[PDB]
Parts: structure tokens; sequence; C-alpha cells
């Protein structure tokens, strides 16, 4: 069944795409934008537009070749690909667009109709508000024509698409061939004008004051216009008339006339100002003010002009409204939305410059067909007659009007029954085949309060502001998803850079805010509002809570985009795991653990606090819970920012064996166990506690987790008291300098070790290893002093750790924090007494130990 | 030391903010935009300019009450209280702000210099170019003076910061008692008027057209400017001057003439239209345009007169800018701040309405001082003398200039000290004394920038915008963290409410906006820049890398604000631990676990999958590391989204049950178990394999966490085939229904099981059951029919379990999968083999079995 709806790029993304895109504008308003413009103003209006358009398609493709592309239409592909978020603010937008579009299609619809078919019939009769109320009675009954025809009958709108598509391109062909043959003979459309200013046409019959009738100089209808007496017995004519002349212009002069270097120029005359040809004679009396003069009808403005233009190029997200039925989407879509673009822009950009260098210069400011006795504008240029345009771009209109009246509530339809926000439940109900019945009332009501202005100059911006917002958000989610390394987020397109989906974004959030500032943050805290609502929704929807899943929503999301990174830092930075020994009391025996580990970390990074409780599971689950209640506690009155997580195990050994490997979400984990000496280890007879200590250092130094064993912690200093001077006296005893050095650093950074030095006593070639340490501490900015003091199986062990005793007393004895590298555990455990010996003696004299062993890659 | 500097909440903060917020606005322009705006719309502007600055005190306050106060000036504490990123910004923007104050002071002194003091003294000679010249070359030597002054010397400043005041205060004083004595006796300052035309009297002697002189009626001065004859002999005298009459009109009319009727309204002419008092007569000839006409100085508007006032009521920073030496700082400074805000609002509020009530309407919209003389205007009204006033705001102006001189590069090197951004490390140099050196120079080099646009009215304006950015920031930054719940935000305020804050950050972004769009918006974008820049620079900072930094700071960060937090939610959601088996060749033993695992959660929510790994921790490392990636890339593979922790346990039983209650970070803790059913249990011949299941059983029904022991999971579908048409039978058995129940629509929410149909079939009593069950569907807005069965040791237990198959089978034999309640593990483990066997009968003769067990607190 898919595979005969299966169409190429063209049949299935360039005729939808380029029959969404020839809107009424090219027809009723590109002249009148290149008269009041200039071709050169034009022509960057024109550019400018087709710029943001042809980014924000970039930026489309780039969204159309990442991932599987869903069977719905452009809404279900953004909504997969930017996140449920994203695809509602924009859903609602565009939404909001295809509405507004309706209602200026409706409005272009009425006004060809009622100015140039018909202008005898109108509701109200003859002044501009009287056009203005034609066209709010005239709207409203063709939009109630057009929703009874969209409720009853889309199939009949499917079959005419076609046709509709047809009388655009018939109509653009035919003013390319007036244009064409414009150039050895062109039509005789002439105007009559007054000096340099321009006359009306609907009235008069002859640019001549007298029209002379059976042989008598009688006096001309014109004179009747600007003289009452009518048979000109003693007229009395105003000054401009009798100063001036009247002329006939030739309207449509050659292609190779050359009018293009008159008409390069902008005029933005406010409104009511005379319209002058600035080429022709002309007196300088004044004064003689006649309705006859063809006036200015808008106050116009260059940012007026590229709001009054940017609905013209706005459509692309239709080529993509047909994706269920393609065959290579990635690859026919991309292709398919650029060419389509570039037809269009292409179109543009000539009608542009063939406008310029055909009309005259004031039939192009004329918005509505004066001066040329009442005919289209840029109908005066086709080859048949004005009639075809005239006719045509009825037909176009009005057939666009029900493309979008049922391209509208079929969206919206969608968005409700997506249930990402749920007050648009209700707008889900559908009829017996699927049509949004209860929906569609909503558009129409949306498209009755357009019309209500009823002037396309005034549906125009907001319309353009609507479409530029969708833009924005599509250009934005690209952008953002590409920086921060998004899951999921593959463009494969060969020539999609986040830098293009930015200068799209910003060029045309440029274009929202040229066009009108408050509109333009109105649409911006409309989508700001949605956004934020349909996250909350979302949390509350599956976490269970609104801001408590919020948060948890935020925790999951950054943990995951931290998952697929690089292992390793550029730094390394200790990420701390108290281990905490609870007593028989249930207590914790060492807080100093605690209050060391808050100094080291200085309330800043990760810190886990992990602790064993002996016992069974089954039975302790009450004391486990009061216990992590004493921790959490104790790590708040130590100023200890972090996690608690406690193990109840049948083995000490087993329950810190298994707390070291496991603690931390994938991706948070730990990299340094910070323990506390198992003071009196001898003194006990027990030789559990000082074997447990050991298995310990075996297992983190397998893990490959740095180790800081903190002995004769019961002296370390508190949080609140203070050192005056001292001295954190680090011996870089062999290897492992980095972390060695690192840490006196860290600890220096808080309060209470803030106004100690620091002395490192290294142990020819430590001189060597002096000019490395001296460049070491000139790069950190940090103010130490290094000394290199020159140094060169049990019973030598003792006899050399004697000599590192004296050594390091005597150097150190009155030190306020001795830093020490330590050895490693024997690999046989039959000498673990021997190894604790061997650390208790090279410890021996000293107030405040830290030893630290590395066991890691660190830098 | 520090008692003496105790200074209560007068001294220590009321005079700095006084002697901070009153600058020359006040003087030089108050009356100029009374005149120019109208006492109605100028109360306007000076209501809404101190709404703005009441409700940032209000937020600063509560920003005070917050925590203990550092004892540095102002930015320390907003860095203590909104972290750095905020403080980074707000210290900057305000910088920018205080050199920009800088120079406006200094031009404001030159401009009273200038204009009043000596005109004749002037760089250039005698026109507006000219003054700006002169603005320019006297600008930089004062500025060059100040610099000079601040550089060496400061002490001398703080010493006259009280002179300084005392200016101030004397001539706020003497302008009150210049209005009161113009109620009865008004002072004699006259201004000769010509028609309806004001004339400027610097150069006029006499009001009248002949000045008589030794008794002959020669010509007046003013004959000689509006009539080149000065002789009167056959002058030829312009039309005006013939036409209309030259009068003598009283400048300052007194508080009881009722002029304020008259100056009621606005004015808001463009630059260079005379100055017209609407009240006296005048002809209507027009052309002779003079010299003479006082003029209309700057095309004024109410959008430029707010930004020209705004820069007067900046300053309530300072109030907190002697932090250090308080005795209460969250008592004194909210209250002296906020009292000093309501004197001086109080202070404008009074003047308005005096200077619209005694000063002519023509005087005052005069800009410097013309047609009274060269007097200053708001001079007039005064007891002395204006040179009293003329005096004294001179002095002051000067004072504050050197003030805002010493301050800015001072709070530069403290932003610069922090570290918070690196690239301003070079500023951070200081002098001996820490006076800084080399900001100095920078902050000099700005003000330089700010002299050369030579005029307070457009200097006013940028001034206005950093300043106004920085209160916008400083109400973001409270309204944000209460809203968030952010953790230390304790707002101990008796009038803070979040709703103040979020009011004064609309009300002063509107400000903001309408001064001027495009100022604001690059504002915004700096601001935006430096606030990333700095969040950046403090994720290296910490973490060690940039962007892996700054998603592990999000996730903490968000796991805090998640601890501090109800335990509970509203709902229940699963949030599922997958117990992962490892078979003897490391590998997944069951993979339609983790298949299940993610149908059941549809690739949203939380999965942890654990798994335990039998032998010694200390060898098997390597192995740990590679079934890691093997499970890791299982999950790949079946679309599950989450994490995977694995433990080398010495025992596989301990192990899972270490698992089952150390898994998750605090706060992101998972709360069910997901197992896979031991088949043949039976057939092994060793016992350990169903007992660990029950061991299982017992610890996931302690921990209180759900258990969801799935069986049969070989015929698990996969999740690329589909489910045509299906049954997901529930069967309510008992209790725990909630769960029962929710479990079927978290499945059918999934592509794979969404084409199957719902059948609970639950077992008079179970008719009460009916009914409660309907309500429960009907709530849900799903598509499930329920029916209702009517129901009623070891031996009892299987005769009536055989009743169960039978019934279970009867109903559901061709069920796709069938969820069922289970029965607790027995208390004795004796009767293990039986509590399994009567699982085994209860689930024989179906294909999938989801054995389901609450023991929660499911909602
Ligand atoms: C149609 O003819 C009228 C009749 O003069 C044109 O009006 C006048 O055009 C001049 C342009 O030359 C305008 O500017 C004037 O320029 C002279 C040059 O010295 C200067 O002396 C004048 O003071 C003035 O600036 C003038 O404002 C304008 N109106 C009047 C009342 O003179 C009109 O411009 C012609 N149409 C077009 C399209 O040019
Ligand atoms: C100072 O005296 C001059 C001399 O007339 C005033 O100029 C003229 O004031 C009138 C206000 O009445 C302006 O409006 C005119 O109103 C009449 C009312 O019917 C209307 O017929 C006119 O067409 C016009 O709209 C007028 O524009 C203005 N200028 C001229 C050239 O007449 C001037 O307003 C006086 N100063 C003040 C502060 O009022
Ligand atoms: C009107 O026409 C006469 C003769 O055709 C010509 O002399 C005169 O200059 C024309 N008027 C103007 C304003 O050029
Ligand atoms: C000028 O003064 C004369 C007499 O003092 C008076 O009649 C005339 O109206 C005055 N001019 C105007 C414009 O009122």
């Amino acid at each position: 069944p898919t595979k005969t709806p299966q169409m190429g790029t063209f049949m299935g993304v360039y005729l939808p795409c380029l029959q969404n895109i020839f809107g009424v504008i090219l027809f009723l308003r590109l002249t009148w934008v290149v008269g009041t413009a200039g071709v050169l103003q034009a022509f960057a209006i024109v550019l400018i537009c087709c710029c943001c358009t042809m980014l924000t398609a970039i930026s489309m493709s780039a969204i159309a070749t990442n991932g599987v592309v869903p069977a719905g239409g452009s809404y279900f592909m953004i909504s997969r690909a930017l996140g449920p978020e994203f695809g509602g603010a924009v859903g609602l937008c565009f939404y909001l667009g295809t509405t507004f579009a309706a209602a200026m299609y409706i409005l272009g619809a009425i006004e060809i109709f009622l100015v140039y078919i018909v202008p005898r019939a109108a509701i109200f009769h003859s002044e501009s508000a009287a056009m203005l109320n034609n066209m709010r009675v005239y709207g409203t009954a063709f939009l109630v024509l057009m929703v009874l025809v969209v409720f009853i009958g889309v199939r009949y709108v499917n079959k005419f698409a076609s046709l509709f598509l047809a009388c655009v391109i018939v109509s653009i062909l035919a003013i390319y061939a007036g244009a064409i043959k414009s150039s050895f003979a062109p039509p005789h459309f002439p105007v009559c004008m007054l000096g340099n200013r321009t006359l009306s046409s609907r009235h008069i019959d002859v640019c001549s004051k007298t029209k002379e009738i059976n042989n008598m100089t009688v006096p001309s209808k014109l004179w009747g216009f600007f003289c009452n007496s009518s048979q000109f017995f003693n007229a009395t004519c105003d000054e401009y008339f009798v100063h001036n002349n009247v002329t006939s212009i030739q309207g449509i002069p050659g292609l190779a006339s050359g009018i293009i270097t008159e008409n390069l120029w902008s005029n933005y005359l406010p409104k009511g100002e005379i319209i002058e040809k600035p080429s022709a004679k002309s007196s300088d009396v004044l004064g003689s003010l006649n309705h006859e003069y063809v006036l200015v009808d808008i106050t116009t403005s260059f940012t007026l002009l590229v709001g009054i233009f940017f609905p013209s190029v706005t459509g692309i997200m239709a080529g993509s409204n047909r994706s269920g039925d393609l065959k290579d989407a990635q690859k026919s879509i991309p292709i398919g939305t650029i060419l389509a673009i570039l037809t269009t822009s292409f179109v543009y950009l000539s009608n542009v410059v063939l406008f310029g260098a055909c009309i005259e210069g004031v039939v192009l400011r004329d918005k509505f067909g004066d001066a040329v006795k009442g005919n289209l504008v840029v109908g005066t240029l086709s080859w048949p007659s004005p009639w075809v345009i005239v006719i045509g771009s009825f037909f176009s209109t009005c057939g666009a009007g029900l493309q979008s009246l049922t391209g509208a509530p079929r969206l919206l339809q969608a968005i409700a029954k997506d249930n990402i926000i749920p007050f648009l439940r209700v707008f889900g109900h559908s009829k017996a085949n699927g049509e949004p019945t209860w929906a569609l009332l909503l558009t129409a009501a949306i498209a009755e309060l357009g019309i209500l202005i009823a002037s396309l100059d005034l549906v125009a911006p907001i319309l353009s502001m609507f479409f530029l917002m969708c833009y924005l958000f599509v250009n934005l989610a690209c952008a953002l998803q590409t920086l921060l390394r998004t899951p999921n987020w593959r463009p494969r397109f060969r020539y999609y850079h986040w830098a293009l989906s930015f200068m799209g974004m910003s060029i045309c959030l440029a274009l929202m805010f040229i066009s009108s500032w408050y509109y333009a943050i109105v649409a911006m805290v409309i989508a700001g509002m949605i956004y934020k609502y349909i996250e909350y929704q979302g949390a509350e929807k599956e976490w269970g809570d609104g801001i408590r899943g919020l948060s948890l929503s935020a925790a999951r999301f950054a943990l995951l985009r931290l998952e697929e990174g690089p292992p390793h830092t550029k730094n390394w930075r200790p990420q701390l795991l108290v281990l905490l020994k609870l007593d028989e009391d249930l207590h914790v025996k060492h807080p100093r653990l605690l209050t060391f580990a808050s100094q080291l970390k200085a309330g800043k990074g990760l810190t886990i606090v992990g602790s064993v409780i002996v016992g069974n599971f089954l039975e302790n689950y009450g004391e486990a819970l009061a216990a992590e209640q004493t921790i959490k506690h104790l790590m708040e009155a130590e100023k200890v920012k972090g996690f608690c997580q406690l193990v109840v195990a049948a083995k000490l050994r087993e329950g810190i064996s298994h707390l070291i490997q496991s603690c931390g979400l994938g991706g948070m984990k730990h990299n340094t166990v910070v323990m506390g000496w198992p003071n009196g280890w001898r003194q006990s007879e027990d030789a559990r506690a000082w074997k447990t200590f050991i298995g310990t250092v075996r297992v983190t130094t397998a893990a490959h987790l740095a180790l800081l064993v903190a002995k004769n912690i019961s002296f370390f200093p508190s949080n609140v008291e203070q050192f005056s001077e001292g001295n954190i006296d680090v011996w870089w005893i062999v290897h492992d300098g980095g972390m060695l050095m690192l840490l006196p650093f860290l600890l220096k950074q808080h309060k209470v070790w803030r106004k100690c030095s620091i002395r490192i006593f290294t142990v020819d070639n430590s001189i060597q290893m002096k000019k490395d340490l001296a460049t070491f501490l000139y790069h950190l900015r940090i103010e130490a002093e290094v000394e290199v003091v020159e140094m060169h199986s049990n019973v030598r062990r003792m006899h050399t750790a004697v000599k590192l005793n004296e050594v390091i007393v005597n150097k150190s004895h009155e030190a306020k924090l001795v830093l020490l590298n330590m050895p490693g555990p024997p690999r046989n455990p039959e000498g673990d007494e021997n190894y604790m010996e061997f650390l208790e003696v090279l410890t021996e004299g000293l107030e405040r130990v830290l030893l630290v062993r590395g066991g890691g890659s660190e830098v």
C-alpha cells in the first residue's frame, strides 16, 4: 500500500511546498512594494527574507536527516527530534500562523473581488471606512462559506488543489510573457497627469481641458472636476489647473525605455500626499486640494514593507507535510524543500526587476489600480489581457483559504491527541472519519477575529510574527542540541553546521524585532510559558511530582549526558568517599573525619559518606534508618555537603569492600577514599581491627583510587578554630608527586588553614628535582618555598625508617600538619604486622599525619 | 576595634545613601523636566522611578537579612547570597554604572561653571557646537585633575564628604525657604516678552520699544535687535515686532498666584520652536525669525524625560557600602535604606509641585537660564540669593565626582581579587595601601569615553541603563531562588514576598526597554555572556572540565535541591532495579529481563541494572570491567536508558543483598526490584539456586520495595515483534490493588503491547469491589472491562491452589500475559520448599506470568 503513494522528491515535497509558498502577496502587493521602495531596497527585502527562509530550510533538513522520520506531518518529526517541549511550542506557534494565514487569504480574495472584479456591488455605498465595512461583512460571509465547505467535503479540496496550482503557474508565466512582449510592442494604457500631479482616470475620458463636441469646444469633464462651471462660461478654475498642464503619459513604457534608472529610489511618502512623478514639468503654486488626486494610501516605511512582504515566503514546513508518503525522506525532503525555495526566490527576484523596468514609477505606488482605469497593476503586464490574472489570483486565493482551513485544525487535533498539553484535550475530539469537529470551530473563531481587522496591511505583520517565532524555535533547538552534545542528536547532513542554524536564528530574530518590538516580546513570553508548562506537565507525568519531579528529571538528564563522554579529565580533583566507622553504640566513632573532609573539599564537589553496620539486614532495618539520620545530622553539623549511604553487611570488611566499588551513580563516581587511621591497633588484643585496615588498603589500591589515611585525627582542628601561623610540611618522598603537591593548596584555600605557610621537604639528583619543583610552583602562582634535602630486609627497613624519623622530626617536629607519602602493603598477607610496624615507626613523633597513597593516573 | 565604628542605622547607612542619591539632576534638570512635562506627568515620572527603586530596596533588604552579612561592600553580600555568577554580573553592571556616573557628574560641574558662574571664560568663542567643544576640553581638564586628586590623597576626600553633604542639604533648605517666602513677598525677576513669543534678556536692558534718553525718545536696544536702523530713522521693523507688543511679565509669581492651573499640561515642543506662553495676547503674522527668540533646546518626549531623570534616584546600593561597620546589619540596613529612599522621594515629589506652582510656565522650559538675565532657574527660588545654590551645586557635583572615582576602582579590584573572572586578574594589582593602581587607569579611560559625549542629556540614558540592569538582576535572583526553593535561601524579612521582587523586576525591566530597546538588548546579551562565562569558569575550576564539569555541577545541584524535600510523592511510579544474573561465562543469562524492563518503563524514568559477580575483588577487577562493558552493550541493544553497577562479591546472596539497599545516589533511589524467576529450581540438584531467590524475596519485602518476578521470561516478546490482539489478564487477588491496576496501563502505553486489550479477572463482596473497580476505571479514561468472579494447612493450600489454577486457566488459558498477585514467603525458613511448590502449582499452565508483590505504601 505504501509503495503506490511513494513519490519522488518532486511530486512529494516540491509541489506541496511550491503550491503553498505562492500566495496572494506576489500579485496584489509586489508591485506596490517595488514602487514605494525602489528596486534596490526591494531587492534587499526579498534577499533578506529568502535568507532567513533558506537557513531555516537547512536547519529543518538537519532535523529531517536525524533519526527515523515519523509517519506524521512535520509536527511529529519536530517533536521526535526536539523533545515534546519544543514540539508543542512550535506546534502552537505554527498553528496560530496558519489560522491568521486563512484570515489574510480570505481578506485577499474579498479585496480582489470587490476592488477589481465587481466594484458596483458593495454592502456600503460610496469613503475608506466604507471599504473596511464592505470587507468586514463580505469577509465573514466568505468565512462562513469556507467553514461550511471545509466541514463537508474536504475530498473535493484535495481533488482541486492541482487546479489551484495550475492557476498560479499560468498567471506567473503570463506575467513573464507580458514583460518580454513589452520590449518591442508594449500595450496602450495611458494615464492623464496634471503637471507633476497624477490624476485618477476612473471617471475622466479625455486628458484634455476642452473636449470638442459637434464642432464646439465645450470644456471636458475634467474641467467639471476642477472647475464648477462645467460650461467654461467665465469659469473659475483653481490655481494649479490654470498654471500647470494635463498630459497623457504612457503608463507602461517599453522594457527598453530605461525607466529603471528613474524608479531606482525610495519614495516613502506618508499618508495622503499626492503621488508625483519627479520627471515632468510642474508649476509651484499650491492650495488646490482635489478629490481626483491619487493619494498615498498608507504612511509607508521600510520596516512596514518588510512586514507586509514576509508572509509570501512562509510555507516551507509544508514541504514535509506529506512525509508519510515518501521514499527516501532524509534524501527527498532536504533537496525538494531547498529547490522549491530556490525556485520561488528566483521568481520573486526576477519579477522585482521586471516591474521596476517595465511599469511607470507612478502606477506602482498606486495600491488600488487607480489611474489605469481600474485594472490590476501587474495585470497590465500580461499577454492575453489583465483578466486572466484578475481571475487566476482570485481562484488561487480562495483555494489557499480552503487549504489553510483544512490544514490548521488537523494540526490542532494532532497536538491535542499527543496529550502534551492537558487543557487542549477537549479539542482532541474527532469526527467519524477523524476530522477535528470541535477544533475547527476554534480555528474559525480565530480567523473571524483576524478578519475583523479588515486589511491585509495590518494582518500581515501578525502572521509574520507567528511564523517567525516558529522558525526561531526550530533554529534554536538545533543549535542548542548541537552545542550541548544532546543524546540522539545525529544530524546526518552534508552541509549542516551549527553556525548556520545560529545565523538563521539571529537573522530572523532580528526580523521579528524589526517588524514589531512589542509583538515580539509578547510572542516570546507566550512561547516561554507554553514551554515551561509543557516541561512541568511532563515532569508531573513521569516522576509523579511537579517540582520534585522537575529536579529529578534534570538530574537524570544531566547524568545521561554525562555518561556518553571521555572517562578521564584534563585536571585531577579529589572527589571524596569518607569512610566513617560506626561503633557498637551506632555513633560515629570519628567526627574529625568529617571535619577534615569538609576542610579538604571546602564545601564544593562530591562527598559520599559511607559506613558499614555489622549485622543482618532482615532485622536491623530500623537501626539503619536511625543511624542514617544520625550521620545526616552529623554531616549538617560539620558543614559537609554531600550524600550518605549505609550498607547493613554480615562482615565489616565485606561491607566496606562493597561500598568502595559500588558507591555513586554511574558518572558521579568518587575517586579517592578517605579513611581514619586504626589508632591503637597493637593495644587491642583482636587482630581483626588492624587486618581490616590492610584489607581496605588492598581494595583501594586495586580499584585504582587514591587513598588518604589520616592519623591522630582526634587532634585535627575543628571548623571554628583557626591557625595563626603554621607549616603544612609536604614530604614529596619518591613518586606520586601530583596529588601530594596539589593537596596542601586545596587545604590552604579554606579559612582554617588560610593563614599557614607551606614547606616542601623533598627527599644532586634532588637538585635535578629542585629545578622541576621550582617550575611547578612558578606556574601555579602560589607562595611556596621548596628545600631540597639530599638523600641516598626488615632490619634494613627499620634502620632506614629511623633515619626518616630523625630527618622528618629534625625538620618538621613542630609542623602543624605533616603530609607523607606511603609505602604499599605487602604482597604476602603474612608480613602485615611488619608492614603496620613500619608505618607506626615511620609516623612516630608526629602530632598530625596524613598518609597519602596515589595508586592511580593522577595528573 | 569594631565597636567604635559601630554606627546606628542613621549614621551608618542613612547618610551614605542620602549623600549618594542627591545628585546634580535635582538642580540643573528638575525645573526643565517639570516645565516641559507638566506637574502631572512629572509626578508620574517621579513616582514610577521611586517605585522601581523602592521594590529593589525591598529585594536588597531580603538579600541582606538572609544569612550572615560578609564584611565587604554590597558586592560581597550579593555574591554570598546569589552565587558568584550573579555576583559578577551585578558587579560589572554596577561598575560600569559608577564610571558613567563619574562622567555625568564631571559634565555637570563643567556645565554649571561654564554656563552660570563664568560665561566669559570659554575655550571656544561665541554656537551650540562651541559649547560642546568647550565642554569636551573643560571636561577632560577636570577629569585629569580628578584622577590626580583621587590617586594621591583619598583620605582628604573621606574627610570632606561631610562638607559635600552639608552643601547639598543647605541648598535644598534654601529652595524650600524661597518657595515659602514666595507666598507673601516674591522676588522681582522680570522677563521681556513680545506677544506670545518669549525674548531672551541677556542683552536687552528695558522691555520697551523706545528708551528715552536725555529727554529724547531714542529707540531702545531691542529695536536694534529687531530693526537694523537703530535710530528709528524710517526704521524697517519686521512683521511680528510691529504687530505684537513687548511686555514685562513677572517671572516668579506668588505661590498663591495660581499658575499651577496654567502649567498643568505637557508641551513637548520639538527642537528649535520658540517657547510661547499660552496666556498672553498675540498676533498671527509669522516669518520674522530672530536670534533673540528663546528656543526649545532638545526634541523632547516622555520617554526622553524618564531617561534624563532616572540617574537621580540611583545609589541605594551605597546604603550597604559601609556594612562592615554596622551593629545589626540585617536590622539597620533595611530600615536605613528604605527610610533614605522615602526621604529623597518626599523631597522630589514636594519640589515638583512647588516648582509647578511658583515659577512661570516659560522660565521652566528654559534649559540654560536664559530670559532671567542668566541666573539658575531654581536659583531664583531661594532666600538669600541664587548664588548660594549656584555655588553649592558646583561644590556638591565635584565632590560626587571624586566620590565615584574612588568608589569605582575599589569595586573593580574587589571583583578582580575574587578570581571569579580570569582575564580581569591584571586589574587585581594594588598599591602599597591597597589602592587599585591599574584599575583606576581603566576607570579614567571609560570616564574619558563618556565625557567625549559632552552632554548630560545623552550620558544619562546610558548610566540609567546600566543601573537598571543591575537592579533587574538583583530582583531576578531573589525571585528565582524563592520559587525554586534554592538551598540556603532563607530571607528572614517581615515583608519580603517573591511577588514583590517579581513586580520590581517587571516594572524596571519595562523601564529599561522604554528608555531604549536597543541598549537594553545589548546590556542583556552582555550580562548573559558574562554570566555563562563565569559559570563555565567555575565549572572548569571545580570539576576540572568545561562541559563535562558543567553537566556534573548541574547534576550535583539538582540532587541536592532534591534532597531537602518530602520523601513521598503524590503519585506512585515504578523506578526499576533490573537484577541481571551473570553466568559462569560472564554473559547475561536473561536478556529478556532487559527487554521487558524497557517495555515497562518505555525508555523514560530511572533504570539501574545491578548484577553480582561471584569471586574475590582483588583479582577480578579486569573481569568486572569487561562484564560491565558487556552489560552496557546489552542495555544499548535493548533500548534501555539507564545506568549499570557491578559488585564483585564473595557470596552471590550477599552481593544482591547489598545491591538492593545501596543502589542509586541519595534522592535518586529505585523503588521496585525486577527479578527473573528461577526457572528449573527443582531440576537443579543444588538447593542454593532456589534458596537465593527466597533470600532476595525477604530482603525486597523488608526494604519495602515492590517486587516484580517475571516467570517464563524466555517467551517474552522482543522489542521488534508486536501483538496483533491479546489480553493482559490482571488478576486483582485480595489486596495491593494500586500497583496491579497501574502496571498494565504502563505496559499498554508501549507500541508492543499497544494493540492489546485488558481484562481484570477480579477474585456479593466482589460486587462491592465491582462498584469500586468501575469507579477507578471511569476516572482513568482507559478502555478496560472488569468482570467480577464471586470467590469464597499445606493440604488446604494445595487444594485451593488447584482451584485457583482451574479458574485462572478456564478464564485466561489463552491470555497473552497473566499478572498475578503473590503470597508472602514463610516466616520460618524451613517451609521454603513448600512455599516454592505453592508458587509453582499456582503458576502451572501459564505461558507468561508476572508475579507481583507490593510490600510498600503504593498509591
Ligand atoms: C512637484 O512640483 C512642486 C512645485 O515646486 C515641487 O515642490 C517643491 O520642490 C522643491 C524641490 O526643489 C522642494 O524643496 C525646495 O528646494 C529649493 C531649492 O533651493 C529650496 O529653495 C526650497 O526652500 C525648498 O527646500 C520644495 O519643498 C517643494 N515644495 C514647495 C512648496 O516648493 C515638488 O517637489 C514636485 N514633485 C517632485 C516629486 O519633485
Ligand atoms: C501664539 O500665537 C500664534 C499666532 O496665531 C498661535 O498660532 C496658531 O494657533 C492656532 C491655535 O488656535 C493653531 O491652530 C489653528 O486653529 C484654528 C482654529 O480654528 C484653525 O482654524 C487653524 O487651521 C489652525 O488649526 C495654528 O496652527 C497656529 N499657527 C498659525 C500659523 O495659525 C500660537 O499657537 C500661539 N501660541 C500658543 C502657545 O498658543
Ligand atoms: C504648459 O504648456 C506650455 C505650452 O505647452 C508650456 O510653455 C508650459 O511651460 C507648460 N507648463 C509647465 C509648468 O511646464
Ligand atoms: C498691543 O497693544 C495695544 C494697546 O496697548 C492693543 O490694542 C493690542 O491688542 C496689543 N496687541 C495684541 C496682539 O493684543
